[PDB]
């Protein structure tokens, strides 16, 4: 999902007082850290994914593939935080409208 800079902005700031639901570890994008990300997407829209690895281009690659699969936007990378954003049917995240 491809948001504007200006909904980007938007959301990392909602997102600054949030802490990560999620721990993605060195072992990567697996199936089961996927099917959780799901859920947390589900329950809150807007989450922290927190990524292990500290490899750059590997951080990418898993990032690119959460985009992909999950449909969700990355809204920024911070560090090991991955900020992502997925509305649901609720719509319990508020956001600029273009």
């Amino acid at each position: 999902m491809d948001l504007s800079t200006k909904q980007k902005q938007h959301l990392k700031g909602l997102a600054h007082p949030l802490k990560p639901v999620v721990l993605l570890g060195s072992n990567g994008l697996t199936e089961g850290v996927l099917a959780e990300i799901e859920q947390a997407l589900e329950h809150h829209e807007l989450i922290k994914v927190k990524i292990a690895t500290e490899d750059r281009e590997t951080k990418t690659l898993i990032v690119e593939a959460i985009v992909r699969e999950t449909g969700a936007c990355n809204v920024q990378v911070i560090g090991k935080t991955l900020v992502l954003y997925r509305p649901t049917k609720e719509r319990k995240i508020s956001l600029p409208l273009e």
